């Protein structure tokens, strides 16, 4: 008989393999480490109040929990316990599985997941539906900033589509994406010499699209995405400018995707199944009508 049974974050304990359930608190959406296998960080929280920060590697992306946003409830399976550094911390273990839901109530329960075969029961909707009511009222609902809303100098989880891509350096990489909405102040334009993409639709939508320029690690990601495909952009800086480099004064607003993969930053892609798409196509093609 199959019984798998979860063990409740406050009773966790080191040098042991075990199956947990948990709300997303933060996350680093998957990435190529500098080893063999990407990495995903994913800290957790349950009705315990006590928070378990898992440190996620697999050798195929999708491996890795398909989480969108904050909030999101998520079921491991073969998670190993172990303490670093006198702290407690969960790291992928062999066969090592996941299913994620959307962790607003009354929303649909679909578990997310890349494996082929998985177990899923009513006590698991018990399980998740529990984290939902818990959530409800221990975090803050999702909440979805459009362009037309950025503040001068903030970090910010951006959904929109990608509409062209093109090279800089090499030490950055050139993003071009549109939301519907227009920034508060002009997007930056990065010189471009090799933009591809619908140039004559870009040209067309004018201040409605945004240059975002990504940095280091995140370039050779910018450069595999599909012109055309939904992506979230977490962690988008907005530097208001007011100086250029000929010491003239203006005002344009720059858009950056550092370095490093701290808070987060990184790219997800978005597939049509997702809820908040559904959501920005409307958007998009409201704004379309009227450009």
């Amino acid at each position: 008989a199959t019984n798998y049974i979860y063990t409740p974050l406050n009773q966790l304990k080191g040098g042991t393999i075990v199956n947990v359930y948990g709300v997303v608190k933060f996350f680093k959406p998957p990435y190529l480490s500098k080893g063999t296998d990407y990495c995903s960080v994913v800290t957790i929280v349950d009705q315990t109040n006590v928070k378990l920060t898992c440190l996620l590697f697999s050798g195929n992306y999708e491996a890795l929990p398909i989480i969108y946003k904050n909030g999101d409830i998520v079921r491991f399976h073969r998670l190993k316990i172990q303490v670093y550094k006198k702290e407690t911390q969960g790291i992928t273990s062999s066969g090592f599985a996941s299913l994620t839901f959307e962790g607003t109530l009354g929303a649909p329960i679909i578990p997310r997941t890349s494996s082929k075969y998985f177990n899923f029961t009513t006590e698991d909707h018990k399980m998740v539906e529990a984290l939902r009511v818990w959530a409800s009222t221990h975090m803050s609902p999702s909440t979805l900033l459009k362009l037309c809303d950025v503040q001068p100098m903030q970090y910010f989880d951006l959904t929109c589509q990608l509409l062209g891509k093109a090279e800089v350096d090499g030490a950055s990489f050139l993003l071009k994406v549109w939301d519907g909405t227009r920034t508060p102040f002009p997007s930056w334009r990065v010189l471009i010499q090799v933009l591809e993409g619908d140039l004559s639709h870009i040209h067309r939508l004018q201040n409605l699209t945004i240059d975002i320029l990504v940095y280091d690690n995140h370039v050779h990601v910018a450069r595999s995405l599909k012109v055309g495909s939904f992506l979230r952009i977490y962690s988008l800086h907005t530097k208001l400018q007011s100086m250029n480099s000929e010491n003239q004064t203006m005002l344009s607003l720059e858009f950056h995707l550092h370095g490093g993969t701290s808070y987060g930053r990184g790219i997800r892609v978005l597939p049509e199944s997702n809820s908040d798409v559904d959501q920005l196509k409307k958007d998009l093609e409201s704004a379309n009508l009227t450009a």
